[PDB]
């Protein structure tokens, strides 16, 4: 009944409010979309940046994505069934999911020329992340997704309903009970298609669509892990750096 | 209006008995009980193999039926309504992608957990029989087990099929591209028309439509490993030959 599917999208949206700090809205207010009161500082080079570079600036990446990760776990526990699933699932479900989580959000704060850092206080330039080491080829596929992904014009109300489709997949390796995980996201999957109905009635097949970029998505991931890989292939030793490295 | 999806349809599930030799129709007709004259000879060991002609001779068989299957993707894609009215240069980018990613669809129809139809129906080679395959070619056909028995559950038959594999064809997310609109028009056409054949066919199954345009992300992982294997398979088999029009395919 189409109630508790409207039902089920309202609170998907509160939560996922409550729970990610900048929004699409507000970002999209921020990047080529302008307005008047505070513009971001903007990095496109060596001298701009002044920070530390290339090995810091990686590190600057961890640092916000563990923070992504704790936001992310908060708005899972919102999802309706997902706290009642077994712990062991939960911890799975989360821990395969979250950079398919991670670059889809992020394609939120980029546009073609690059993407906003720091809470949106600033702005990092696309072309001066291909100018780096080794690690100029880390941002550099996460553009090309954001931009045909972001040509779907999804909203945050889209976007909410779609991120807990990908937290409930199923098919996650080492899973103990895989029904009640289907039929939580046989549920989002029906909450999204009404979403995207009424909130795109003129935009055909995008509930179609939108699933099919989950094929870039997870090939994305994949590529990043491997290159995850290589970067443990040269910056290795000396850890003064303790439970940093811990943490991470 | 449903009606002229349903027309699209039924054009597209026709062209797809014209095209392709071996249905799942069929396939499941030799694999469970059913028929009692096309009962397949089984392969399942070495002995049993001489029953007929290893690893490298499987693997160059397996090579010439891909061949084989281009050129019945091919024949398919042209019947698909505005396909042949493309670039020409996006016509073969289309297939270039979208023929492997096929392949390994219709594939799981000739499948069921314990092993794979052969020879157009007439063997039966063993799941473990390929496993223990020497070395690289033992892995080469595990995989597509996994996916063929996971996606055999969704219970489609060739007339849900026909309009799957030509949502394939038409991506227009296939890298190189010149007009990516026209591939996207089409789609969005024959992704109606999947939708619709989909509820009328299956009615009792709730979003499974959803769950079959998930699949594409194993099919995609499915080829990604697939390239992989073969890159290891020609730096150890220097003496062994891959087909023109496979090696085009692949970068
Ligand atoms: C639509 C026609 C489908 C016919 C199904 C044939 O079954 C298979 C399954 C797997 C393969 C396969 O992976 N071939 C490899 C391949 O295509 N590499 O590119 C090698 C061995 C040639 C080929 C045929």
């Amino acid at each position: 009944e189409s109630a508790d599917l409207r039902a089920l999208a309202k609170h998907l949206y509160d939560s996922y409010i409550k729970s990610f700090p900048l929004t699409k809205a507000k970002a999209r207010a921020i990047l080529t979309g302008k307005t008047t009161d505070k513009s971001p500082f903007v990095i496109y080079d060596m001298n701009s940046l002044m920070m530390e570079v290339a090995i810091r600036i990686f590190q600057g990446c961890q640092f916000r994505s563990v923070e992504a990760v704790q936001e992310i776990t908060e708005y899972a526990k919102s999802i309706p069934g997902f706290v009642n699933l077994d712990l062991n699932d939960q911890v799975t479900l989360l821990k395969y999911g979250v950079h398919e989580i991670i670059y889809t959000m992020l394609a939120s704060l980029m546009n073609k020329d690059g993407v906003l850092i720091s809470e949106g206080q600033g702005f990092m330039t696309r072309e001066f992340l291909k100018s780096l080491k080794p690690f100029g080829d880390f941002m550099e596929p996460k553009f090309e997704f954001a931009v045909k992904f972001n040509a779907l014009e999804l909203d945050d109300s889209d976007l909410a309903i779609f991120i807990a489709v990908i937290i409930l997949s199923g098919d996650r390796p080492g899973l103990l009970n895989v029904k009640p995980i289907e039929d939580i996201q046989d549920n989002l999957l029906q909450a999204l298609e009404l979403q995207l109905k009424l909130n795109h009635p003129e935009s055909s097949q995008l509930f179609a669509k939108l699933l099919q970029k989950m094929t870039d998505l997870r090939q994305i991931v994949t590529e990043h892990v491997q290159l995850l890989q290589v970067i443990k292939k040269t910056e290795t030793d000396m850890s003064l750096h303790p439970l940093l490295q811990e943490i991470y």
